[PDB]
């Protein structure tokens, strides 16, 4: 037996652009993911979020799936351009209506909503004004967040400002692999800094508007091990993991090795913003998927990855369950946040529907079991983990990989939009019902 604390929150997670489709329905503005995916060469197979899982129409069915599995929490995100089509100013009631219905339905069914305010679908109108590169986005984001709090804060009490701000800044503005598809290191570090400022403004407004909820922020994390008997592992953790952001929030500056690498790229007077960035948060959400062997490498960031002969997912990600334990221990050790959630953990496998009508994803059961087991351990050793969210409820649009990578515990047949609960979803429901592993 590995039984979790009473009231531990078992969840599933999605994001608006990955599942919804109908990006321009009911007066919604374009997002940067709409324009990025409609640009040839950016996304595998020319795939876009035009239809995705058609959750925009099938939302009731999908929630009924969450209910039927007995899953206790649903992490989903709100499309900023459905709410404010030009990013600021005008509010679109039909956009609010869409999320109102989802929210009321969840509550009616006893499911706890966790709302991600920003999961990467920036209004295109704001991107024309520089998007995350423009300091003014702290204001635009604060106004957007205020609208959400005023409309939904009576019912939704668990909020996340940003999903994976490292990805948004670095994959979006340095690697150019995600919207808005830029490759400029100075822009990417200004986006890091402005993501922090916007995050802190939204928390500040949250305290003024929703005096009963909790708000936090979500980071991607890798488990970095050194290829030999070091500092490159230190750098990768500080740069790619929660410290890039938590060091400002908790300690009022960027991590030491980040400054060593990136000081020239930050605004000259960036410290002027740090006391505001220290706005108190209620919880930290950590996403975790993979471990990486890392070694120093002259002329790289001075770091390269070393391939290991370990089980991998369809992403090529090495399966390293101990990583989730490590990152949970490490966050308590470094910043001691009052609550932590695992806001995403999951895997992509080449799922197939058998002749029996089933999806026998034993590889995904094995992945989830092992990571839940390591999360359990962290809890036994004092980490205040309050919940765990499987990425994802549904197979969906996996960004620049398009539909070619399936992360769901529910299979989606894209030709018919049929949902087929996978073995891993059945398995997970039993875990939730039991409040743990057996
Ligand atoms: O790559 C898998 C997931 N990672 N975190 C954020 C999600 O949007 C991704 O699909
Ligand atoms: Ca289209």
């Amino acid at each position: 037996v590995k039984k979790f604390p009473e009231g531990f929150l078992w969840g599933v997670a999605t994001a608006s652009y990955q599942i919804e489709g109908s990006p321009l329905a009911d007066g919604a503005g374009m997002s940067i993911w709409h324009t990025f995916s409609h640009t040839p060469g950016n996304v595998k197979n020319g795939d876009t979020g035009d239809v995705a899982c058609d959750h925009y129409n099938r939302w009731k069915e999908d929630i009924e799936i969450i209910e039927k599995l007995g899953v206790k929490a649903y992490r989903f995100s709100i499309s900023w351009p459905r709410i404010l089509p030009e990013g600021t100013g005008r509010v679109n009631q039909k956009g609010l209506d869409f999320y109102n219905r989802i929210i009321d339905t969840l509550l009616e069914k006893g499911i706890t909503p966790f709302v991600t305010i920003y999961h990467w679908d920036l209004p295109f109108a704001l991107q024309l004004k520089g998007g995350w590169a423009n300091r003014e986005i702290a204001d635009w984001f604060a106004e957007y967040s205020r609208v959400l709090f005023e409309n939904f804060g009576d019912r939704v009490k668990n909020w996340i400002t940003l999903n994976e701000p490292w990805v948004v800044a670095i994959v979006g503005h340095l690697y150019g692999v995600h919207a808005p598809g830029m490759r400029d290191i100075y822009v990417a570090f200004r986006a890091v800094h402005n993501l922090l400022r916007a995050h802190a403004r939204a928390v500040k407004v949250f305290r003024e508007t929703v005096k009963d909820g909790k708000i936090g922020i979500v980071f991607n994390n890798g488990y970095f091990e050194p290829a030999s008997e070091i500092r490159a592992v230190r750098f990768m953790h500080q740069f790619n993991n929660y410290p890039l952001f938590l060091n400002p929030i908790y300690r009022g500056d960027y991590p030491e090795l980040v400054l060593e690498f990136a000081r020239e790229y930050l605004p000259e007077n960036y410290k002027d913003d740090m006391s505001e960035i220290q706005e108190k948060i209620d919880f930290v959400g950590l996403n975790y998927y993979s471990g990486h062997l890392v070694k120093f490498d002259p002329d790289a960031a001075k770091v390269s990855f070393v391939e290991r002969d370990l089980p991998k997912t369809a992403m090529g990600w090495e399966i390293v369950p101990e990583g989730i334990y490590w990152i949970l221990k490490k966050v308590k050790e470094e910043y001691n946040p009052p609550e932590v959630y695992i806001t995403e953990n999951g895997a992509a496998f080449d799922d197939v529907v058998s002749e029996d009508g089933r999806v026998h994803d034993q590889n995904r059961i094995d992945y989830l079991k092992a990571h839940i087991g390591q999360a359990w351990k962290a809890i036994q050793e004092g980490v205040p983990l309050k919940g765990y969210f499987v990425w994802s409820l549904l197979d969906n649009f996996e960004w620049a990989e398009g539909y070619s990578k399936r992360f769901g515990i529910v299979y989606v047949d894209y030709s018919t939009q049929k949902r087929i609960v996978k073995d891993s979803g059945y398995w997970y429901s039993n875990v939730v019902k039991n409040n743990g592993l057996e």
